[PDB]
């Protein structure tokens, strides 16, 4: 099992996409698309095709357990969030947690001061940017507005901060649930936001629903609100950070595309902390460099507001920035996720009846990288007076 004993961590990965000096023409129309978008579509083939291997695997439970069980044994960085929660006094560290810590500690923000945390329960990174704020920055104070699809808040956080969450309960449906696919409650939640904490130098919206096959398209109208409500609060200079899944569909890369008018620097991110096994990125946008206009506005509301995956520019205008995702895709969809999907399904073959096994070949190199993850985004003690009040 050598193979095994090989392993190695995996890099953070970092994308660059340029900027576009051009002005931004929102689309009405639709264009024929740009050759590289069979690329893309080719890509979507593929991996598609590799995440089908798992599917033997899926029609009897039994077989199923072991799946999770192999995927589990193989997660290298599983006694992190404790080790981190313990050793440094941190809160509601779920795995995304680690995520927008690892974000922190990599892209340089200019500043991550006044957060707007979307799609955010429980809370895992807003409890991510209050530690960074208060044991590396030492903001004086830290201020975040949070929202989320009213339901879950395991840790009550929305219990205990009521004067900080911008979505309502149901018993208010009189009205905003925080559910960022309605276009009046995008432009709502940017209002409320706006209304109490400013300016908003870091906005963040780690939405997904699930399901893997349509994981991106089942999840764009999500994606879209959850950047329509961003690019409405981020105010200039300020930062964003975005999930996405794979960035196949020709809306994601439209979408990517509006992106590159606002910020100096823009990026597509797969940090250690994100499962390789999966699609996850995130995209990245430093330095806000323009708001919208009030046409801008409307013109992306009322795309929210009656929703069709139709591009909303012309992508073959975006040629260069196009050959910059693609390389992303490549990077982490077609080589890194796809390599280590294979290196799971070979981990079940010679290990579906001896999982312990695995789990001890593999406990040497699990210390290594929670070890190295830690050196590289160095963590510091919590104060317990800069902590979130928790209700649970
Ligand atoms: C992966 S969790 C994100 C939070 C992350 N675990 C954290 O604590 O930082 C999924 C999040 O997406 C949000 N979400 C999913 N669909 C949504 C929608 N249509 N509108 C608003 N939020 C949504 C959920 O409310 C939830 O907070």
């Amino acid at each position: 099992y050598d193979w095994l004993k090989t392993v190695e961590p995996t890099n953070f990965l970092k994308i660059g996409l340029p900027y576009q000096a051009h002005p931004l023409h929102l689309q009405h129309q639709a264009t024929t698309p740009p050759s590289i978008l069979e690329k893309f579509k080719r890509a979507d083939i593929l991996l598609n095709e590799v995440k089908a291997e798992m599917d033997p695997l899926m029609l009897q439970p039994e077989t199923e357990k072991k799946l999770f069980q192999i995927l589990s044994s193989i997660d290298m960085f599983k006694g992190l969030r404790k080790k981190v929660e313990f050793t440094y006094n941190a809160q509601i560290v779920t795995n995304a947690w680690l995520k927008m810590y690892e974000l922190l500690n990599t892209m340089n923000f200019n500043n991550t001061s006044q957060a707007f945390c979307n799609c955010e329960l429980p809370g895992g990174f807003i409890s991510a940017i209050n530690h960074f704020n208060y044991t590396m920055m030492h903001y004086p104070t830290f201020n975040w507005v949070a929202s989320s699809l009213y339901p879950e808040d395991h840790y009550g956080l929305y219990q205990c901060n009521p004067d900080n969450w911008l979505m309502q309960s149901p018993l208010l449906k009189k009205y905003n649930n925080g559910d960022v696919t309605i276009a009046s409650n995008v432009k709502n939640l940017a209002l409320r936001a706006t209304q109490r904490l400013t300016p908003i130098h870091l906005y963040t919206a780690d939405g997904g629903i699930n399901v893997y096959n349509k994981q991106e398209e089942l999840n764009l109208k999500l994606h879209f609100g959850q950047a329509l409500t961003g690019l409405l609060s981020l105010s200039k200079g300020g930062n964003m950070i975005l999930k996405h899944y794979t960035l196949n569909h020709a809306f994601t890369l439209s979408l990517i595309c509006v992106f590159s008018h606002f910020f100096e620097e823009l990026y597509i991110t797969k940090p250690t902390s994100s499962r390789p096994t999966n699609s996850e990125t995130y995209i990245v946008g430093k330095n806000r460099l323009r708001l919208f206009t009030p046409k801008e506005e409307q013109v992306l509301l009322k795309r929210l507001e009656f929703f069709n995956d139709t591009p909303l520019v012309d992508l073959s205008l975006y040629q260069n920035l196009l050959e910059s995702v693609y390389f992303a895709v490549e990077t982490i969809h077609l080589k890194q996720q796809i390599e280590f999907l294979n290196f799971g399904m070979k981990c079940y073959r010679h290990f579906y009846n001896k999982i312990k096994l695995l789990n001890d070949y593999l406990a040497p190199k699990k210390k290594i990288f929670q070890d190295r993850w830690r050196v590289l985004n160095k963590l510091y003690v919590l104060e317990k007076k800069h902590k979130l009040k928790l209700c649970a």
